[PDB]
């Protein structure tokens, strides 16, 4: 599939979600994206304006793509492959209720595995790997890559 072929990725933060507070979604998405340029030789930089690479949105329902969310619980977020336009974009059900902790659904938790998709990765057959499509908080604040998501990073960068 694509990735980006290039080592310095912009990211936006579309709108924020009323669930949490400004500086904890901001640090929430900066620490996911962390995870993924500790293995990979790629630098992500936040920007408050113009086109960035990676648009993160909070919306419900049907919202401008082809793929509608579902109301609280079942679909979480999605997000599209490395490419143009709304490539690399991840969206987060607003239907949802993020948080920082285990309570409703993992802000970053959720960030990481939908990033995993922005940056060209599928999912895993592996319950231990982030990019195992079912939702499960594990302690964030001892949160690892296994070693499947690392493989398979490492398949696509570097
Ligand atoms: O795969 C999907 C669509 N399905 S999901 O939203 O139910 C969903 C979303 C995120 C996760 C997830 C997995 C591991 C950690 C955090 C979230 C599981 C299911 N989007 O990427
Ligand atoms: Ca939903
Ligand atoms: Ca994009
Ligand atoms: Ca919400
Ligand atoms: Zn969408
Ligand atoms: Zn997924």
């Amino acid at each position: 599939g694509p990735v980006w072929r290039k080592h310095y990725i912009t990211y936006r933060i579309n709108n924020y979600t009323p669930d949490m507070n400004r500086e904890d979604v901001d640090y929430a998405i900066r620490k996911a994206f962390q995870v993924w340029s500790n293995v990979t030789p790629l630098k992500f930089s936040k920007i408050n304006t113009g086109m960035a690479d990676i648009l993160v949105v909070f919306a419900r329902g049907a919202h401008g793509d082809d793929h509608a969310f579902d109301g609280k619980g079942g679909i979480l977020a999605h997000a599209f492959g490395p490419g143009s336009g709304i490539g690399g974009d991840a969206h987060f059900d607003e239907d949802e209720f993020w948080t920082t902790h285990s309570g409703g659904t993992n802000l970053f938790l959720t960030a990481v595995h939908e990033i995993g998709h922005s940056l060209g990765l599928g999912h895993s057959s592996d319950p231990k790997a982030v990019m195992f499509p079912t939702y499960k908080y594990v302690d964030i604040n001892t949160f690892r890559l296994s070693a499947d998501d690392i493989r398979g990073i490492q398949s696509l960068y570097g």
